[PDB]
């Protein structure tokens, strides 16, 4: 059972990038995807980063499946992450907390300024329950670039999740 949730990255964001997240040495499998133009690396690399520092966590986060989707903002500047993500010791009381907390630890080694970034979860007017079918009937079924970039520690999808090609069959 994976929640579901979203967060906002305005491309103020970007402005602030260090030598750390610039001069990220990443290899990106891209043998099937489209060029991912400058600022779109640096959300791949953002992701990545991400990924790598939660595979190895403690506390609640220990033993958790995700699926992050980076993509553009349809109608405006800036991008957002959808975060799909389940786990021993994941509740709905602890989820934004430690969804920001992983999030900003690894946007701090990456931006000269001070900025943080605020989780909104899936909820009626009630946290959503539903991240694997949310995954498989609306975050997979985009093809780039409309989706910019995707990590996932999840069996199956490791690797049929950053191939345009696939994205593509759904379509
Ligand atoms: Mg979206």
């Amino acid at each position: 059972e994976l929640f579901r949730g979203v967060l906002h990255i305005s491309s103020n964001i970007l402005d602030c990038a260090n030598d750390n997240w610039w001069c990220s040495m990443l290899d990106l499998d891209t043998s099937d995807w489209e060029p991912l133009t400058h600022s779109n690396r640096l959300m791949a690399i953002y992701l990545s980063n991400v990924a790598s520092r939660l595979d190895f966590t403690g506390g609640p986060l220990a033993g958790c499946l995700y699926f992050f989707q980076v993509e553009c903002n349809k109608f405006e500047e800036g991008y957002h992450i959808h975060v799909v993500i389940g786990g021993p010791g994941l509740n709905a009381r602890n989820l934004t907390v430690c969804v920001e907390g992983l999030f900003n630890n690894v946007l701090y080694h990456l931006v000269n300024e001070s900025v943080k970034l605020k989780f909104l979860p899936g909820m009626t007017t009630k946290y959503f329950r539903d991240g694997e079918q949310f995954i498989e009937n609306y975050l997979m079924k985009k093809i780039p670039l409309n989706v910019v970039w995707c990590v996932t520690n999840i069996d199956g999808y490791i690797d049929t999740c950053i191939s345009a090609s696939f994205r593509r069959g759904a379509c």
